[PDB]
């Protein structure tokens, strides 16, 4: 009378039907419910993502250390998002943002709202506000962990002392999930780390993507390589990797990204110190090859084109 795989698909499809489709799912499934994603700026980590960019109506959490390359792509998300004619919001509770790097990422800065909030509650208040609106396709948080609390802004004492902080990002984000759905705004939380932050604790359970953001390399000094792992995904095979170069000045350098995944994808051949496309010569050195790829616009087009056709 018992069958596995007819019993398993049973359940599966009653686990996904009581919670939702993501509940539960084979890792290596393969991904056609193609969703509407905003990329993310860097062709390997869509990928990663299963569906090519971060989903939309969704709560993103992108944690990792400093300078390790969160802030770049939450930017890049912002002005792919805009230049599909849609608007953005920040929410910065840090005053880091640099608008002249954003512009350089391709955001429409003039068009972006900015707001900096006094306090935790009235930051993530500010942001509700804005997304229930329904004119958001993306709004970013800098700084989970700058989202402290009033009673601790202000004055307030040694007593009661709390974790009042994670409670607060959790109302919060009890009631901004479902706006963020109906609405269809990303929301990203710029988590940096140095519970993960306090209020990563509720982040944890209400994210539908987690990005792992770290710093690995550094490419003279240019720029820095970044790895991410997609530590959580809702809405495909979790676990996955991605990594692309971010020199300075720049933001995720397009070129390089080709140079790493058509080598792994064999669609330019790399003997040892010598990257070759289809017999072309393309330089000694992934900057040599960067540099070509950059000059002779044309190839690598081609080679966007037959890695994204073997692809998606
Ligand atoms: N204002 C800038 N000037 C020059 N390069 C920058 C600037 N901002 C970002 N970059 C580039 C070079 C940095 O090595 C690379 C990584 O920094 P960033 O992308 O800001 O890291 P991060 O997102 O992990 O920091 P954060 O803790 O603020 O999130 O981005």
């Amino acid at each position: 009378a018992p069958d596995r795989e007819k019993a398993l698909e049973l359940a599966m499809a009653q686990i996904d039907k009581n919670f939702g489709k993501g509940s539960v799912m084979r890792l290596g499934e393969e991904v056609r419910q193609p969703i509407s994603v905003i990329p993310t700026g860097s062709i390997s980590l869509d990928v990663a993502l299963g569906i090519g960019g971060l989903p939309r109506g969704r709560v993103i959490e992108i944690y990792g250390p400093e300078s390790s390359g969160k802030t770049t792509v939450a930017l890049h998300a912002v002005a792919n998002a805009q230049a599909a004619g849609g608007i953005a919001a920040f929410i910065d509770a840090e005053h880091a943002l640099d608008p002249e790097y954003a512009k350089k990422l391709g955001v429409d800065t003039d068009s972006l709202l900015v707001s900096q909030p006094d306090t935790g509650e009235q930051a993530l208040e500010i942001a509700d506000m804005l997304v229930r609106s329904g004119a958001l396709d993306i709004i970013v948080i800098d700084s989970v962990a700058a989202l402290v609390p009033r009673a601790e802004i202000e004055g307030e004492m040694g007593d009661s002392h709390v974790g009042l902080q994670a409670r607060l990002m959790s109302q919060a984000l009890r009631k901004m999930t479902g706006a963020l759905n109906n609405s269809g705004t990303t929301a990203i939380f710029i988590n940096n780390l140095r519970e993960t932050t306090t209020g990563g604790k509720a982040l944890k359970f209400y994210a539908s993507v987690r990005l792992d953001v770290r710093r690995i390399e550094t490419l003279d000094a240019v720029g820095n390589r970044t790895r991410v792992k997609v530590v959580k995904n809702k809405v495909s095979p979790p676990f996955k990797q991605a990594e692309f170069d971010i020199l300075y000045g720049q933001g995720i350098s397009r070129e390089g990204s080709l140079i790493d995944m058509g080598v792994e994808h064999g669609f330019i051949r790399k003997s040892g110190s010598w990257f070759t496309y289809e017999g072309e010569q393309l330089g000694q050195g992934k900057e040599n090859a960067r540099k070509f790829l950059l000059e002779n616009t044309d190839v690598a087009n081609e080679i966007e084109k037959k890695i994204k056709e073997k692809l998606g």
